[PDB]
């Protein structure tokens, strides 16, 4: 309290006077602990990768996906335990990172001199990690202060932490404590820099730590966001915006994106009906622009980026595959013919269960895009339906491991892009 208000921003290389700070916080923050609260951060310090990993499993399994007991309630402990440890005003926090949590493949030490960084490298990097918000999947832990040692990792993070952020002191070793912030997070680059640490230059990110609206498996706040937003939307309709809205819903989508991608007809229809429908749909997705900044999900097929079900590049089980798709596909804008059904659940849908391609879709204030579940009869669907002709900005590929019968027993890719 005392050192709380009297610490600095930035503790930058005073570490006996961030371990004194981590120190009592970290004494008082445990004597606020459950049993299950202290069991479970004591579970984090002894195994975060595996907690985070699932993290990551379960929020976007099926449904009734029941998982591992003990790592749910480790999930829920740990994230009430940083709660009781909130920041009073901001924090910078550091650690070393690698690029492909920037979705960055090219090597950043010049190849004369590994001491070095590359100058164009550096330059390509610092386009890769402009107009992009990283989503932080799991608890993240830092240190709080420069590091003083070497890293086989390309970049230092500089991350602010505002105000208000749980943020709880913790470790074994009580000189060089760490910090562990909450789920929920992203990171946005504010500054790129090279910067030399024991005779060795690193690519120094300075960043934020923001919070993105993702309701991941959040149905109440979800469905709530969606009837605030777009019940006037609903209301607005023409009959017949309505009409063919509902139409492309309940199964008139698969002749109308096939139209839209290629112009195929089916010998039952005409150009007419189908384009009367896409104008009807497209004029109403621009009648209320998305108000906020919003994560969204697609469970999306193969043939969104050139594969097939069968092609040898789609078996993620092999890391050659996942390598080969995050250098096709990293960094490149791709074109979107089609209209984009989005869920702004992380749930995995049991129509699309085996679908390996995760799209997390960052949806920018003023897309032409609905919630469109709004409408009657989507009680258990949370639909954010885009308008055609956007492009998807590739920023992240995370591959992860569905290790459910139902969700086809699989690495699958987590895509995470924003909507140009
Ligand atoms: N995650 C989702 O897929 C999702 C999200 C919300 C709602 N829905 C609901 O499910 C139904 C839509 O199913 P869907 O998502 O399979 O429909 P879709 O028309 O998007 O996809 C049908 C097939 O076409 C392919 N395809 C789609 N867009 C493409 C493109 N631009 N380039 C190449 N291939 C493309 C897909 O990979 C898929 O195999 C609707 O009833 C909708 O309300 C689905």
């Amino acid at each position: 309290s005392m050192l709380d208000d009297n610490r600095p921003m930035d503790f930058a290389k005073d570490k006996n006077s961030a371990t004194l700070w981590a120190k009592k916080r970290k004494q008082v923050w445990l004597n606020n602990l459950s049993k299950a609260e202290s069991t479970s951060i004591n579970n984090y310090i002894k195994n975060s990768s595996e907690i985070n990993s699932y993290s990551i499993k379960k929020k976007f399994a099926l449904d009734n996906y029941e998982g591992i007991e003990t790592l749910n309630e480790d999930l829920k402990n740990i994230s009430t335990a940083v709660k009781k440890s909130m920041l009073t005003k901001p924090l910078y926090v550091y650690y070393y990172e690698a690029n492909d949590k920037f979705g960055f493949n090219q090597n950043l030490e010049s190849s004369l001199d590994s001491n070095i960084i590359d100058e164009e490298a550096i330059n390509n990097f610092a386009k890769k990690i402009s107009d992009t918000n990283f989503i932080q999947d799991g608890f993240k832990d830092v240190t709080m202060t420069e590091p003083d040692i070497n890293s086989k990792l390309p970049i230092l993070v500089h991350l602010k932490l505002p105000t208000n952020t749980p943020a709880a002191s913790y470790g074994n070793d009580e000189e060089n404590l760490r910090v562990l912030i909450d789920q929920g997070y992203s990171l946005k680059a504010t500054g790129l820099s090279i910067v030399t640490i024991k005779g060795k230059q690193y690519a120094k990110v300075d960043a934020d730590l923001i919070k993105q609206l993702n309701f991941e498996n959040d149905v109440i706040s979800a469905s709530q966001w969606g009837e605030e937003n777009y019940a006037p939307w609903l209301k607005e309709l023409t009959s017949n915006e309505l009409r063919d809205i509902n139409n492309y819903l309940g199964g008139g989508y698969t002749a109308i994106n096939k139209y839209l991608l290629d112009g195929t007809i089916g010998e039952n229809t005409s150009k007419e009906d189908l384009e009367e429908k896409i104008s009807n749909i497209s004029s109403a997705l621009k009648k209320r622009k998305i108000p906020e900044d919003i994560i969204t999900y697609r469970r999306m097929g193969p043939n969104e980026f050139g594969l097939d079900l069968n092609s040898p590049d789609y078996d993620f089980n092999k890391v050659e595959n996942v390598s080969k798709f995050k250098e096709k596909w990293l960094g490149k804008t791709i074109p979107v013919k089609t209209f984009i059904s989005t869920t702004v659940l992380s749930n995995n849908i049991s129509a699309f269960a085996k679908r390996k391609l995760i799209l997390r879709l960052h949806l920018p204030n003023g897309s032409n895009a609905a919630y469109v579940s709004v409408a009657e009869g989507y009680k258990n669907e949370y639909e954010v339906l885009i308008d055609h002709g956007y492009s998807y900005k590739i920023d992240n590929i995370t591959e992860y491991y569905d290790e459910s019968s139902l969700g086809g027993k699989t690495n699958k890719l987590i895509i995470d892009a924003t909507l140009i």
